[PDB]
């Protein structure tokens, strides 16, 4: 394609980056400024502008629009400072985004489906200009992160998943698509919002949202093939688990906030009994929050204790759940089939801290989005009954975080071992050692586990595809990240392990032979290297060249 | 058009405004959130967009920025509070742009010709996605405003004097053409900067310049015919003359800071004559600066007395300006034939205010970029031996205006006239009463000019057609006006002024058979009423109607 | 897509069939005549400018035009009548096409691939409009049917198998790529023939023949992927058989001279079993000819007889070959590893007829392209020893046929079996009866060999797929078809014969897993009549239709 | 503009007329048989086409 089209089209335009002969190629000379330049230059000209701005929010609409304008710089500057740019493209500032996303708002980005066009789907994804999609981030806004349901507003996350799957996966960008869909929202503030962006009505539910997801997944499948791989996000509870339940075997698709988190919260657990010096089945794990987070990152634990030999039995006994009406005991009331599995002979009991010196474990994971949860108290009776306790606050975002980092830190004196989903600065404690507090973030799964099951197309996902996972990010964790208090990989390796968790994926898919992507590879690690995404600029100009002189000569 | 490239042309892009049958016909339904709007509503998120800054630089970003996503919303965001966002488009902000035009860049807007595309202009026109133009304003940014050459960096100028083109004069932006021609810069800090986006070289001059602007000339009126209207926009002093003196009767052109200027700055001294109740042959002019402006001005005023009854050679004696050597006095050194021409005989002077004490000016016009050159002294001066000056502060940006509205006001006991290039928000007297300063911008002039030649396709611009609009903004300006301190109608009325005076221009150029559209319009305004630009959305509905029935039978 | 454009792409063009309404959306209106008409209507007028004109070619001309300028109507036309316009679409006036092919050059078709675009072929795909194809057609032009080497006029060789690809097959056109392979011609006559719109030199031989294949199957394969089906059709000998054994195993490939052929000709001995009431293993064959057809068609006999019990050495001991040094013997002259694998013990001959005397075979297949070789005498001879001897004059076009059905009836008086590559007219033998000699030509075994492969995606073609295609056929000629003497299934139901061999080959891909779609239909034959190309319209209407009022309510 | 949009479109098309560089630039290298020949070479073809013809309605139809 060629002209100012080609300009506008953010996968194409290299901006100033265009050769004086590609612009002349491409009938654009003239529409760019006289100067020639490279992307370290380009990168240089857009931290100028991130620098300048006074919020989070402008720095956040600053990136997008860089990513609506030219592909390629985005993410060359994405993957030049990832510790850096993360916290804007993702969390904590995406859910800032989602919050304002009317606000925010400039170009649209992604597909909207609406529990209107049921029956027409088909012809929608039409619209997408790319027909060759092989992976889809999905949500429907009821649970957007630990900040509640944000509607179509929350169209803000699936575009955040998607810039790690490139950033940190190396998954190809133009392969990859946002969906939204609005079957309403029950957020009596956004339907009186003037700027909210969705339908202003109730959400949809029933029959008629069942009937929604059927077709978009046959849809969905039947334009891009049983391959594309599907992965649904912030969804709430029941829709969550039911959806996962009802497409995990027919399609290519898993639910990162119930799959994803196990993962990375069992990779660190696991890469914490190094400092624990013990087996994962002597400990007892406590939660707050008995939802998706929870009864995933649970099952996952218990996969990984059976791993050491204990018993599905005794492994699921050692694991202590506490919800919105308290402590799951067994008999109690309001209960759901998944919780009763944990449900253990135990009074009942309602405050947090009281749990906590009755059951004194030797986990605490927060998964329920409570604000400062983990109070003092708590944190100093964890450090009390633990030599190091081992402490989690993996609600999303930053304000939502069960404890901070610092606190962790001054309230277990030290010795808690500490991990969040939101980032944290490193602390330096009294004498004097810095510790480097890591991030259990779905970011450090989805990205891998994507380019895994693209590579060898993977037909479906199984529970020991997350465990196996789980051990690979483990195994990146060197003595020295331990030392100073990691329990993942620095972020800056991120690629790397993404590339780790992809190859030891592929391997598992052929040895199962569950993949789908043949003939098999020689050499997995070469092939999946070979088909990572390129920062680079592409050349533009057309592929010239001579015929012998007779064979070319005009009659 | 079609699909998603619908949406990223600003200048068919409706965002949110389509309607669902829009987007379904257009192939983009699902490319955009599930909500429908109009203008107001889109209007009303911009504003809060606008709200939220808290820098001049930025909310030009923002409407930049605007302006390259949706075409029609941009417009009428602007004509919504013209007092309010001309400020931002237009002058100061609009230099402050230009300074940190590297920074502020995100999309190219305009045409940019180089000096090392001679030969080539023919063919880089082509790149410019429309045919069919019927204005340009092109300039070298030797000139800019009173900020000195900043080279490519300039091209923020047209790109604002086009703005007022359609949102003051109501043409059509799809027909105009902003351009930029790059020779290089002799601004040694931007060749030092490493943001600067034009060529890094000093300007090439002599012969090899003149031959690009031939070229220039010859290609554009090729291309889009001899009616099209070429406006010459803050070029160097020499250049700026001797340009507009050699295409002046050959090509449909004019230089808007020599004539443009002059045009306005007499429709204020012809304002101003009803509220000092004497004829233009009374006064006395004294022109701190002898450039483009001033010479321009100068020489619209001896026109205008003349046309008073007075001599040419009368007219001539009564007007005095000070360059940068001093008075120009006959006799006297460093004196070009233009200023020459009204080097009276006189002793040389330097001093500014022993020069005002010495001729004793009844109107002081400031045209020579310096700071605050009409002090308190000056002011005072003025106020003692008029009792009521005339003081004209036509510097821009803000920051080169030769004094502010409330120091003239105050330091002339409120009997002074002001008039100045940028604007200055109200003043309140000590007596209570609250003037209303004007602004002695091109502003008035050129936007009413271009739907005037174009309209009727006038050849050639005389000065003839400058006169006759000063007399049309005079004529605009009424006793309340007057009253309130207003030497121009109020800038809210802008739209109608320039109706008014392109009707003007067509009468007389159908008059002196110099137009060139025929047959020629039985109501002049009714013609040009609607050839004037819409803020609002086309129908992209395609035209659906049937045939009878026998004739629409398939067989 | 939309605008003229529409109407030029003959894939979209409906023609006049196109409604008033998709007129108006497609912003055609008013670009076609005043009248909608179905497509028999648009039939009818085809078969009114068939009918007036007078020359095989011009027919041929007539129809290419059709092709060029509505698709669907194309294969409409030839589908209502294939038995009347395959002969002309294909063999014989193929054949005459392609000898001038430069006097009947119209608009282009296919891909032209030159030996001077060797490390290009890559960006010649782009060129191409389809990014999705999944069979390809290919041939050097060096043995176009028995008429030699036609270089670059053999393109309309693969022009016009793709066209039974659809026609007779169900293939969708689309997907179908023909290519001709240019590297020169030894043929004298055409290098001097001015219409010669191929490479003016001799073919280009030896390693950089070889490059440019491994180039061009690598390419074709990594853009359109490994499951693409290639083809390849009418290569010289030594060529066709080192490429089909070089590709075979590696990529989804076939040669339809070497394996087509001898799939259709066991398909007709096997019916010819049902006639002369024995067993494959009873027969002696002899073969005028010794190449691509003959030890092909040779090979799946031997593989034939096998599977009735007969040891490969018995059965290879009943097959007899004649090239152009005559009777193929042990220790003969100028013999090929794969003829001296019918090399018998046995005298040199030279004369034909003198052979059919002393071998007294009881099947006579003929592919040598020699003229009348059935002489008279020949076949009085083989209707001596052979109660029904069966007799195919399998050469190509027409004017090369060993014999005419005419005088196989007349000289074996009525009691020989015959089959012949080109079409010829049913006779009635004197004693009133009439035969309708049965066509044995690739076009039985390509199509529904081509539908399968792509079908169920089967990664490499073994022999045995051609074996059991020759016997799918079999199965589908009724005894009705026998008694009037045909030894294949009518023409007519070719389309119905090409489904049972797709869902054949598909089924036996699942068993063997050498499939690649997945999951399987749990129905092959349903899922596969889905998958058939339609020769009816598709509606250009634009998806309308509303949502609630309120959630299309516009603000 | 470019691609086989061109060949379609009788303004611009030049059929085999179009030199190597055109076609390469065009992106219809490929497109059209591998022989590149003068109006005239092109007239002779289009002669030798209505010379056959034996019908005046033919003719025009050419
Ligand atoms: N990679 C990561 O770091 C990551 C990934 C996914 C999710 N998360 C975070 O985890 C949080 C929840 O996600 P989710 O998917 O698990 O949501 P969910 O399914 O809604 O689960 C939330 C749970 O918290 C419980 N809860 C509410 N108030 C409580 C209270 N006062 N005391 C104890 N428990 C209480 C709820 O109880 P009921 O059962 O009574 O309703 C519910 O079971 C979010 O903030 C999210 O951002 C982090
Ligand atoms: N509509 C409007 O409000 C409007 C329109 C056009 C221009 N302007 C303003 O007018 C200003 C000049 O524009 P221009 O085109 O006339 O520029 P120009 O051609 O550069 O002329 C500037 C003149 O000022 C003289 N000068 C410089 N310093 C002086 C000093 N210290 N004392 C006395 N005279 C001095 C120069 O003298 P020499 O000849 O000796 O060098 C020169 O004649 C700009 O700041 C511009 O913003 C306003
Ligand atoms: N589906 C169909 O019905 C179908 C498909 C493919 C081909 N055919 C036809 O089969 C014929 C041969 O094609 P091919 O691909 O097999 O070509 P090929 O590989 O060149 O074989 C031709 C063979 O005929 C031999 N020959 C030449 N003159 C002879 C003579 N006077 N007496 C006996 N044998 C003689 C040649 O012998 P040497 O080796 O000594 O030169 C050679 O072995 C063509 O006319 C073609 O149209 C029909
Ligand atoms: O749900 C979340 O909070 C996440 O995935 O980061
Ligand atoms: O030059 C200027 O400042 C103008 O034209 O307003
Ligand atoms: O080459 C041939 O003769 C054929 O394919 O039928
Ligand atoms: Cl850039
Ligand atoms: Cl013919
Ligand atoms: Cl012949
Ligand atoms: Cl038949
Ligand atoms: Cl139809
Ligand atoms: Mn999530
Ligand atoms: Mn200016
Ligand atoms: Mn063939
Ligand atoms: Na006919
Ligand atoms: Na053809
Ligand atoms: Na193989
Ligand atoms: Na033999
Ligand atoms: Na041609």
């Amino acid at each position: 394609k060629k002209g100012y089209e080609v300009l506008r089209d953010p996968h194409l335009n290299k901006g100033m980056a265009f050769t004086l002969e590609e612009r002349q190629q491409l009938n654009i000379h003239g529409l760019l400024p006289p100067c020639f330049l490279g992307q370290d230059a380009q990168v240089y000209s857009i931290l100028k502008n991130f620098e300048r701005l006074t919020s989070d929010l402008d720095r956040y609409i600053l990136l997008m629009s860089l990513q609506d304008r030219n592909e390629k710089l985005f993410y060359k500057v994405l993957t030049s400072d990832i510790e850096r740019f993360m916290p804007i493209v993702y969390t904590p500032t995406v859910g800032l985004a989602c919050q304002h996303y009317g606000l925010a708002f400039r170009r649209p980005r992604g597909l909207f489906i609406t529990i209107h066009d049921r029956g027409h789907i088909a012809t929608m994804l039409q619209s997408w200009p790319e027909s060759v999609i092989k992976a889809i981030v999905v949500t429907d806004g009821e649970r957007i992160l630990g900040l509640g349901d944000l509607g179509c507003y929350g169209m803000g996350i699936p575009v955040g998943k998607l810039a790690l799957y490139t950033a940190c996966g190396g998954v190809k960008p133009h392969q990859c698509l946002p969906v939204m869909l609005d079957v309403g929202t029950d957020n009596e503030t956004l339907l009186k919002d003037p700027l909210y962006i969705g339908l202003r009505h109730k959400r949809i539910r029933g029959q008629a949202y069942d009937d929604l997801l059927d077709e978009f997944m046959e849809a969905v499948t039947s334009r891009y093939g049983m391959n594309c791989l599907i992965q649904f996000e912030d969804f709430a509870n029941a829709n969550a688990f039911r959806l996962l339940h009802k497409y995990r075997n027919k399609y290519c698709t898993f639910n990162d906030d119930i799959q994803g988190t196990a993962s990375v919260a069992v990779a660190g657990l696991l890469a914490a009994l190094r400092i624990t010096k013990n087996r994962l089945s002597d400990h007892t794990v406590l939660f707050q929050g008995a939802g998706e987070a929870a009864l995933g990152i649970a099952n996952l634990i218990v996969m990984a204790m059976q791993k050491e030999g204990v018993s599905k039995e005794e492994a699921i006994k050692r694991i202590w759940m506490v919800d919105s009406k308290g402590l799951i005991v067994k008999g109690r009331a309001s209960l759901t089939p998944e919780k009763e599995h944990f449900a253990h002979e135990h009074c009942e009991m309602k405050n947090l801290e009281d749990i906590v010196k009755d059951i004194k474990p030797t986990v605490l994971i927060g998964v329920a989005a409570i604000g400062g949860a983990f109070t003092q108290q708590i944190l100093q009776d964890m450090a009390a009954f633990n030599k190091r306790p081992i402490i989690f606050a993996l609600s999303n975002p930053t304000s939502k975080a069960e404890c901070t980092a610092e606190q962790l830190y001054k309230y277990t004196e030290g010795r808690g071992i500490f991990a969040s989903g939101s980032p944290f600065d490193p602390v330096t404690l009294p004498s004097g050692q810095t510790l480097y507090p890591g991030q259990g973030n779905n970011s450090y799964v989805f990205p891998g586990v994507a380019l895994g099951v693209i590579s060898c197309g993977l037909k479906h996902i199984g529970d020991d595809v997350f465990l196996t996972t789980a051990e690979v990010i483990a195994q990146e964790v060197s003595e020295e990240n331990l030392q100073e208090g990691r329990l993942y990989p620095p972020l800056v390796t991120i690629q790397q392990v993404s590339l780790k968790i992809a190859v030891r994926i592929a391997k598992e898919a052929y040895r199962n032979n569950t993949a789908s992507t043949y003939p098999q590879p020689e050499d997995l690690e070469a092939f999946i290297r070979s088909q990572v995404y390129s920062t680079d600029y592409n050349c533009f100009v057309a592929d010239s060249y001579t015929w012998p002189e007779e064979a070319m000569k005009v009659k």
